[PDB]
């Protein structure tokens, strides 16, 4: 039984190790699609504003 | 010893699954994020244009 238990924590560690990696990538492709759509409202105003800008000149 | 293997077993599976979810979240995040940077480059390709239209002008 003690070597059973012994496997079942080292599992239990493992897996535990890949959820942090997960948790860690999740959060870092998040924050990357945060800034983007910023990014991409900023653009669509810019992009009004040259329409604009074309127009009366 | 019997009762604390028990346990550490049923933590390892609660992991897995907790691993398993977030590999669905981040598979779904990375294709948000490549559409969004197709987006940004059509706004980048828009911009360059406008540009030069108003020098143009």
């Amino acid at each position: 039984i003690e070597s059973d238990l012994e496997r079942a924590e080292e599992r239990a560690e493992l897996s535990e190790g890949k959820c942090a990696e997960l948790e860690e990538e999740l959060k870092t492709v998040t924050n990357n699609l945060k800034s983007l759509e910023a990014q991409a409202e900023k653009y669509s105003q810019k992009e009004d504003k040259y329409e604009e800008e074309i127009k009366v000149l």
